[PDB]
């Protein structure tokens, strides 16, 4: 189990390496055997979509004391948590764990 | 809609009136036309079970700010909320509303 947390897989999802092909600018009229180091500058754009279906294990604890949950505090503040600032920068205030429910040993 | 809250029904669930029948103690040997006011003291016991199936309307709001929820405060205290005291008396500390989720007008 990777010590930073997560899932340990012998065959994780593969890398997706993307490269935009070189297109040489204008090679000489006379032959030359070198690597043709003069390429025209360019880049790319698009979209990338990652649909990754999870499987859940619902909880059925017979606990009577109300569970402890994760909530966002109701109190007036300059910015909503997990919402963009006046300039447009998306700010995440705190790390969110995944251990909130309680299950007896 | 009953002003104390709840559901207004033209035909609510009926009353269930329970009475343990009189059993006269020992009427006289001679006839007497009165109401026979001497009954033997008694009571009853049992169990009562009320299964009342509700119907829910699940929520599908596309809100991004985390919803506001009802939780029990994580802080050391002499008694667990909604749990019995040292003597055995079940104590409910606060009234619990039913309006916590948020739905836009």
């Amino acid at each position: 189990s990777p010590l930073m947390g997560g899932f340990g897989m012998k065959h994780p999802p593969p890398q997706i390496l993307i490269k935009n092909t070189p297109v040489p600018a204008d090679p000489p009229t006379a032959f030359n055997k070198d690597k043709l180091n003069s390429f025209i500058t360019q880049y790319s754009t698009g979209q990338v979509s990652v649909e990754i279906e999870w499987e859940l294990q619902k909880e059925n604890s017979k606990r009577w004391n109300p569970e402890i949950q994760y909530t966002s505090n109701y109190y007036k503040s300059n910015n909503v948590e997990f919402a963009v600032n006046t300039e447009g920068v998306y700010s995440e205030p705190r790390p969110i764990g995944t251990r909130y429910l309680t299950r007896n040993l």
